[PDB]
């Protein structure tokens, strides 16, 4: 009867997940419980449903999962809940599932923060653009938070383009080059996806458009290197330690039915925890390498 | 066994703004159930009446008494910030629950997502109405949380149910008197309305009353909060469901957060320099008679 909590991911070796696992382990070391890290080694939906099945089979005390996409993991999550396994989602949600909580970025507010940061860098004036993936809801919320904040709070700034970077570094570089050639006086570009910041940094280096302020997303090594050398002014770090930490805190809590007595009015776990965003600049970039 | 324990000498305070209200009692029980899991002590304070500076003064009483942290429900947005902001400077952890002062130096807000509350009301309404029929909303256009509940409901009916239509959003002026009359207007102006959603606790009584008054049969009513009057109506059948805010969650996780803040458990090393989660959606529960019992005092 060893109390073990499992974290399940996709593209499991990415550095992003390491601080999630770190916050999980930090919670476990304070709770004196075991944790284990598993996941699809690749962006393969089938692989993640198979890895998640094996985890449930091992009958863990609870699972914290980041779902590759909102739907294609849901039936397996419910499988775990119906077998009595506490389940919370972190990072990437599956809102249609029986998971008791989601702990992750408020993507709209993240976009708001990028606008506020972009305005800081531009003294609240100038043309700005966005490179995004219109594929997914979470990136559209980042885009919307940025654009709406420009519209409502910085009337001397203008959003001149929202480009489709296709979640790919090369398509993002090409989109950024189109932005810079179409609006040569653009002063800032925000990328809602990691491959976007590298792509537009590569565009800005190729065109020698050294006066453009770049804001990117996430803390991949190649992004942080660009922050370190001044090519990217800031990147937005998701609260991955908070995700792992409060995921375990919530899971540990359900496994001990401390939230299901007679005087609590059902309720159960909080439905959502905003794990926050950190603006990463040259001043704190060193804190974010893996 | 976990190492997340303290001792009774740690004094955390809950602070409200209409102390005796039945609403805050499950806030307290969450607070107390967390205190017991953390082996810490908790004290309930807050304004006797609906009073701005009275709340300001009870706060000063507890900040001057050096507590290990304060959980606060703020009377309004642009208020208490300067008073709470000083509590942070003195080094006291302070989170907010139920009602938010978003411009303050408080580290987190734990409260209802009012838009998704309205979305849930729409799914619940669609449920009872098999995704077909005319529906109305009785709300306060005065407060933002009611606007978000309204907006969540109406937009979900638009986007997700084309066989349904919002035929009226009434002003129920926040009392059962005026809500009964807005409900009567809706039932008169639209005799085939099949559901009404009230975003304010007094809305539910007022429309339960209008429906009874007209001997209207198939009208599905969804109200808000868990006042005794409302819960009774849910148990008696006049109200199909009421939406309960997660007040126990507010207290329990408020204290978890103050405990983590007081003991500086959100590491600054290898943590990506994180802070406390700034928002916790303490959730909404659909109260039908299958669980109305769990929500009385």
């Amino acid at each position: 009867p060893d109390e073990k909590y499992v974290m399940v991911t996709f593209q499991s070796g990415m550095d992003y997940w390491k601080r999630c696992l770190k916050g999980f382990e930090d919670a476990a070391e304070s709770l004196n419980v075991s944790v284990e890290y598993r996941g699809a080694t690749q962006y393969d939906v089938n692989e993640q449903v198979t890895v998640l099945e094996q985890v449930i089979a091992r009958k863990p005390a609870g699972i914290a999962i980041s779902a590759i996409n909102p739907t294609a993991l849901t039936k397996t999550i419910n499988k775990a809940v119906e077998e009595g396994i506490p389940v919370v989602l972190f990072d990437s949600n599956a809102s249609g599932s029986k998971a008791f909580s989601f702990l992750g970025t408020n993507n709209y507010s993240a976009g708001v923060t990028a606008a506020h940061e972009m305005a800081k860098l531009l003294k609240s004036e100038g043309k700005v653009a966005v490179i995004t993936s219109p594929h997914q809801l979470n990136h559209q919320e980042r885009t919307r938070g940025f654009v709406e904040t420009i519209y409502q709070k910085y009337p001397r700034m203008q959003v001149v383009a929202v480009k489709n970077g296709k979640g790919d570094a090369l398509a993002s570089k090409q989109a950024a080059m189109e932005v810079l050639n179409d609006y040569p006086d653009v002063q800032g570009i925000f990328a809602t996806e990691a491959n976007g910041g590298v792509g537009m940094a590569e565009a800005v280096a190729e065109l020698n458009k050294k006066y453009v302020k770049l804001i990117s997303f996430d803390t991949e090594k190649q992004t942080l290197d660009l922050v370190k050398e001044g090519a990217i002014a800031a990147t937005l770090a998701q609260g991955t330690w908070n995700m792992g930490y409060w995921s375990l805190q919530f899971l540990f809590h359900l496994h001990h039915h401390l939230t299901s007595p007679s005087r609590s009015g059902d309720a159960l776990l909080p439905a959502y925890v905003d794990t926050g965003i950190t603006v990463v600049t040259r001043d704190n970039v060193d804190h974010f390498y893996a």
